[PDB]
C-alpha cells in the first residue's frame, strides 16, 4: 500500500511550529506535520522533506530562489512537491530544488509537471487521485534530491513513479 501510517520516528508538532530557524528559514528534524489542506510531511534527520502523503488530491520569491542551499544547481528550480493548483505551500515546507527539465514543460521531459497534469486531468474528468506518497532521496548531507518515488491510486489502481532529478 502507500497509505499513510503512523510512525513513532517522527513527532508531530502543530502547523506554523514546524521552522526550527526562520532566517534563514529550515524546518526541524524528524518532525511531522500537517497543512491546512490535510498535506502530510515528514522530515529526516537534517531537516530535509522526505515524505509526503495526501489521503485525498483535489483542486484549490526568495524561497523559489534560494531553496536546496549550496548544493542547488544552475538548472534547477524551487520546486513544488505538492502544486499551488492543489493546495501546496509555497515555502520551505514544501519546496525542494528540482531540475527545471522536470519541473517545468519541456518536450520529451518535464516528468514532475506531466505527473501534475495527468493528475489534473484524472481530477477534472471525475476520478479519484487517493493515498499519494511521495518518497524524497537524498545523497549525503545534500540539500538537493536525487530522485523522486511516487505511489498513487486511481480509482483503486495503484501506480508507480520513480523521477530522477535531472
Ligand atoms: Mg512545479
Amino acid at each position: 500500500s502507500s497509505k499513510y501510517v503512523e510512525s513513532p520516528n517522527y513527532t508531530k508538532v502543530e502547523f506554523g511550529e514546524h521552522y526550527a530557524r526562520l532566517r534563514p528559514k529550515k524546518l526541524k528534524a524528524n518532525i511531522e506535520y500537517t497543512t491546512p489542506t490535510g498535506h502530510i510531511y515528514r522530515t529526516d534527520h537534517k531537516g530535509r522533506i522526505k515524505e509526503v502523503y495526501v489521503d485525498n488530491l483535489s483542486l484549490k520569491s526568495h524561497a523559489q530562489r534560494t531553496v536546496g542551499g549550496e548544493d542547488r544547481l544552475p538548472d534547477d528550480d524551487g520546486g513544488a512537491l505538492i502544486a499551488r493548483m492543489f493546495g501546496g505551500s509555497k515555502d520551505i515546507d514544501n519546496l525542494v530544488a528540482q531540475s527545471k527539465f522536470i519541473n517545468r514543460p519541456f518536450k520529451e521531459k518535464g516528468h514532475w509537471y506531466n505527473l501534475e497534469k495527468e493528475w489534473q486531468e484524472f481530477l477534472n474528468s471525475g476520478k479519484e487521485v487517493k493515498n499519494i506518497k511521495m518518497e524524497v532521496k537524498y545523497s549525503g548531507n545534500s540539500q538537493r534530491p536525487t530522485i523522486f518515488k511516487v505511489e498513487y491510486e486511481i480509482n483503486g489502481e495503484r501506480n508507480i513513479r520513480r523521477i530522477l532529478n535531472k
